[PDB]
């Protein structure tokens, strides 16, 4: 038979939202928990006692199920290995969907220091469904953020005033700035770049209730399942070509290739363990029914095909509970994260039993995560530090890395400008500037 196979990796998680890797060589798998935690799974298979990220007090999460409100998504900078930069989305008139950047401990590669929270976006939301929140870097290194309805209606926007124009849209930002005013630059080739009509951040609109959108990096394609609420579920696809400058939005083309009902989301499998699954879009429903969306090269049309699970040895045709999201290895291998109704979150790995667990092609040396050595990370005294390496000085500091203090009128008589507007005077000189004797 041609079935796939699931294998329990980790258990005792608390409501897993999903998992991904950091692209830094350590085959570390970072697991997201809804309450506002990110935990680390070593390639050697240990869940580190200390959480990688613990923001559970900041995040307002669900008090039940169906309540969509926790930590939403995580994304590492394309150059995390050098600049150690994360990007995180989470909930906090009802609530605000925040998108924030964090930077790892300069002393611990396995922990983020929370003092580096640098808010990028704050999206007001009225309801607790159709939130979205998925974050991804396409090639060219732009931050794509995918936002659902928030169940905001047309009339709810003529009533409300101070309310985000982003909900229901794919947003695109250039995070790599040497500027120190705006936390992000609006990209190069965005539609509404200069803008007056429609907000510059919006790259496309039309999303309602999107699942985990499959992301094909090939020059970039994102394929979403969309529940559409009461209406039948569809699939929306967004395509991006070679550095093209847009002045009209790319169309987020809708088509309805699904039959079974709602889907958690999907992925484009590009791991090593499965030969046959290579390049396939795989979508999965809540109860672990799996699909493949294959596009005909000849007709360019789409076709859903089922995908069975089957037990062979301890690698089994079933998992416990229901699927909450999906996972991706550094090696590109693929996971499901499940939970069952307290503290029963599980990580399972999808396996092709026709192939070995460790084929020749799949061997890879793990390069263990390393403390930051980037110039801005070490020298940039205080004030923040942009993913490009620029050090942005907090009021009253100057210098490439802000190490010099600013004293408005200078310190006199050999006095030293220790802090902004603080003079350290030599014995015998009183006064804020050491002016008197």
């Amino acid at each position: 038979h041609n079935c796939f196979c699931i294998q329990e990796v980790v258990s005792g998680l608390r409501q897993p939202v999903g998992a991904l890797h950091s692209g830094d060589g350590s085959q570390r798998l970072f697991i997201l928990e809804k309450e506002g935690y990110v935990k680390i799974l070593t390639p050697e298979g240990e869940i580190f006692k200390e959480p990688y990220l613990d923001i559970h007090k900041l995040v307002q999460s669900g008090i039940k199920g169906g309540d969509e409100r926790g930590l939403l998504s995580l994304a590492f900078h394309p150059n995390y290995k050098k600049n150690g930069k994360l990007y995180v989305s989470y909930t906090t008139h009802d609530h605000i969907l925040r998108v924030v950047e964090y930077t790892v401990s300069r002393k611990n590669p396995h922990q983020v220091d929370l003092r580096t929270a640098r808010v990028f976006l704050e999206v007001a939301e009225l309801h607790r469904k159709h939130l979205g929140g998925q974050l991804l870097f396409g090639p060219d290194g732009f931050l794509y953020i995918i936002l659902g309805d928030g169940m905001i209606t047309l009339d709810d926007m003529e009533e409300m005033d101070g309310l985000s124009d982003f909900t229901g849209s794919v947003l695109r930002l250039d995070v790599d700035t040497d500027m120190c005013n705006v936390p992000y630059s609006i990209p190069r080739s965005n539609p509404h770049f200069n803008s007056t009509n429609q907000p510059p951040e919006v790259f496309a609109h039309g999303l309602h209730d999107p699942g985990r959108c499959a992301v094909d990096r090939h020059n970039l394609t994102i394929l979403c399942s969309d529940s559409n609420g009461k209406n039948r579920s569809s699939a929306r696809i967004l395509q991006i070509i070679k550095g093209k400058d847009y002045e009209s939005e790319p169309s987020l083309l809708e088509f309805k290739p699904f039959s079974n009902g709602p889907l958690v989301g999907g992925f484009v499998y590009r791991g090593c363990q499965s030969e046959r699954l290579y390049g396939s879009y795989v979508f999965g429903d809540r109860n672990g029914n799996f699909l493949t969306l294959q596009q005909s090269p000849v007709t360019k049309q789409w076709q859903e095909k089922p995908l069975c699970l089957g037990t062979s040895g301890s690698c089994r045709g079933y998992f416990s509970g229901h699927i909450l999201g999906f996972g991706e290895d550094e090696l590109g291998e693929v996971y499901i994260l499940s939970s069952s109704k307290t503290h029963n979150g599980k990580l399972y790995k999808i396996v092709d039993p026709k192939r070995p667990l460790m084929p020749e092609e799949c061997r890879a040396t793990v390069q263990p995560a390393q403390t930051l050595t980037s110039e801005c990370s070490r020298l940039c005294r205080n004030g923040y530090c942009t993913p490009t390496g620029k050090c942005c000085c907090s009021p009253g500091w100057e210098g490439d890395f802000c190490r010099t203090a600013k004293c408005e009128p200078a310190c006199r008589h050999g006095g030293v400008c220790v802090r902004p507007n603080k003079c350290l005077c030599k014995k015998g000189y009183l006064g804020p500037q050491c002016e008197h004797h």
